[PDB]
């Protein structure tokens, strides 16, 4: 049962200057909630007990909103507010959370690396709170994905599917149909171009890998920016065994760009009703 | 030529809860930059130099934002984003942030005595960045503000004309036009019937306020839930001479409620062309 | 009364590293209160109402420390424990504090003027928590001071009879005589040597300065490093203005020195019975 | 080759406050540096590689101060104390640091068993900062356990020869002598009167456990007051195979009191002769 899912949190949110340059992105709200609180829950809703984050810069207010706060909870007891303190609270008494500081941040390659010191030999979740995906009364994501995985006993990438256009600024499957939405990873071609994507079928903010992947990680050779490119150790290890290329059910907003931001927090608010 | 503005930061953002509970109501982004940033530069433009913001305990998110660094700073300047910088760092470097800690919200009354302690006794700008204010090719608002105080050399509040019902929700103003968007307050009540509305002219979170504020406010009685609430103040300072009264030109958005903050961000984000 | 009083603290306290790194020198415990603490103890005795400390580098620490902590104020209440905290309780209750950082650290002169922004236009206590004074059925220092401001209503220094050895640590002054251990300054030399020093009277972190001396700071030129410094501040204005230098009542400690520091806490911990 | 340690850091500093209130006991100052940094000084010299740190709400100073500072880091560079920073730099740059946050101290054993989440399935040892460790030119205390352990593969549990009034505050041995200061624990028993206790070695907080420890921890009961204790599950161990109880050499300060925190910090600047 995967008890432990790692959520890469020293990003720089480059695209939310200047704000991002005291607040950690994973703690801009949609309406009121902080992106990471989302990815806890949906994390937490798959039967993940340990959340391993790994922090940047900015991590005091990230480390201190999983922090129980005394003060409000009762300075809003017999209030009428009480209720918007039910889920964080639910999370804080029901989660265990750890941390570790990224060395010279290079990207999701050394985040999932550097958190080995947080997960060790077992395998684990992974979560980009920066994708804010919720499930039309479907369990979340990362459920779907723990469960897949049950089955699999493997390393899950979750996939959707892009404008055959969009293709060329993601990271594409090519893999063989296995089941309803499942795949055989058989190569992975990072933002390919229109005519050399072997497929529509995107590489989304959701993993669950084996232990094995630290060791490839850990020997895969740095490109632009020293960053450890997720795809070259995926395939590498693609191409040693079966790994699953999973479609899930739900939608996916990218807060990576302010556009998704504005658009997630609005479907939010209507949400709201 | 005032110098001083008071930013009562110390609300408890209920309304925006959970978060608010470890990011300040006056941290949380419109776009890509804070309520207060919007606020201060507000401020600044209107000729201010020191920014005295009263804060409660979740201060540190504030604080940082206005503090010199260089971790996150001059860092990443290796992309085109190091222009989000701009701004925020010419206020840090031109402005002066001074803190006062209240021990507990009683009201923008109490919170303006507590600024005392920053103000001194001098005329003095008041700024709820709560209200974010923008104005199509005109002075900002405090500066109208400022501008109009070089005549009148008096208090002014900010007013703006609401509709017929929603008087219940502001402290409206009884005046005497004198000039163009200008009246001398002859009274103040706060959220009255539509069928008590002296007026519907309600009170914006623009003030400018001469120090007797300071001995008046002191001496206010409670009233409306223990709290002491510039409406009497304001009212009693109005009653014994000249105060007025400003319709600013621009618009303001109340991002104390989130469908302001909402409408607000889609608007300054379609703004983005 | 004099109601504000000023906490220079941002000196890089070097001579305490490498805690000093993140544990502000002021906050260095004696036996179990921080030094800080001693300080604003002493000052809300002498009738301040307003702690105004310049923070620097790390300060959360200190601005901490005086905000109402409920976790264990709650977590505490009950046990034998639950005095512990009835000082420095108190001292949250009945003082309200300010803060202003500095750009960076450059000596108390500097520092002092930094905190211009707290005080404007008043007479106005200045306390150095390193100088840890103590008081044998005498008011503190400071209150002992306050006197005097009554009755010269000019700056009031505190000076200290040491050994013609340490004559060249401070700075000494020369003063005809006003009343026993009362001097008028006439003048101050720095860090002078036994041979040619014009006394063994020398100032220590216990002042109370009249507004004009933020002036003579700015006015005055670098002098011992690229720095301003009080004493030759200090030396203007007692040519200029008038400041009167007093032999206190009571033991004081260096805790400028790890060896001050050393002794403190070992007096008082046997003073602890 | 033991290759994490644990460091349990929750603790409420009791005895400690008010100063506890803010800054955290593991950092508390010796002389110039925290009580914490001798702790990771010796596991350091032990060739732990991980230092997994159990903290709670106060502990921001605590990551901080392992974190690199790269602003204090300039201002050295040049100065005649570019050096101060030398011990924390070492340290910083040969060791790894993972922390879990501890809901609410409920004692030692609880916390070791939230620690499980950094350690994993391995033996690993703890140090309790309280206890400050310093050997007459001998390898560090829980060095000269490790090299132990390398023979004896089990649990071992470091002891001191106590006064027997000190009996009644301690978990002591009674164990079957083996070695050189060697003995397999029989039993032991938390806080004994001093006529029942079976000896006057006294146990410390060192040690280096094997894993199986944190089964027994949640299968064991809690005991004396809602706690769970390593004093019952070191026993259960003890029932079901060998564990050493190692008298170490060099001195043992107890930082646990403010007594002992005294005794350290002159002993430590004597020391700097």
């Amino acid at each position: 049962m995967i008890k432990k899912c790692l959520f890469p949190a020293a990003g720089y949110g480059t695209r939310f200057l200047p704000i991002t340059k005291t607040i950690p992105k994973e703690m801009l709200p949609i309406v009121d909630k902080p992106l990471i609180q989302y990815a806890v829950e949906e994390a937490m809703e798959a039967g993940c007990e340990v959340m391993a984050i790994v922090t940047g810069r900015n991590k005091r207010s990230l480390e201190d909103y999983f922090d129980t706060s005394y003060e409000i909870e009762h300075q809003i007891q017999g209030t009428n507010k009480e209720n918007a303190l039910k889920s964080i609270r639910n999370i804080i008494e029901k989660c265990c959370f750890s941390y570790v500081r990224q060395k010279q941040m290079k990207g999701l390659g050394h985040a999932i690396l550097t958190g080995e010191a947080l997960i060790g030999n077992e395998p684990f979740a992974v979560i980009l709170a920066d994708d804010l995906c919720i499930s039309h009364d479907h369990p979340s994501v990362l459920k779907q994905m723990t469960s897949l995985y049950q089955k699999y006993q493997c390393s899950i990438v979750a996939i959707e599917e892009v404008a055959l256009e969009e293709v060329s600024k993601y990271g594409v499957i090519r893999g063989e149909w296995l089941e309803e939405g499942v795949y055989e990873i058989k190569d992975m071609v990072e933002k390919p171009n229109q005519e050399d994507a072997p497929s529509n079928l995107a590489v989304i903010g959701r993993y669950i890998l084996t232990p094995d992947i630290f060791e490839i990680l850990s020997e895969t050779k740095p490109g632009k920016n020293n960053e450890i490119q997720i795809t070259d150790a995926l395939r590498t290890q693609a191409k040693r065994k079966r790994i699953i290329a999973y479609q899930f059910k739900g939608k996916r907003y990218d807060c990576g760009s302010v556009e998704g931001y504005i658009e997630a927090s609005n479907a939010y608010y209507k949400k709201r009703l």
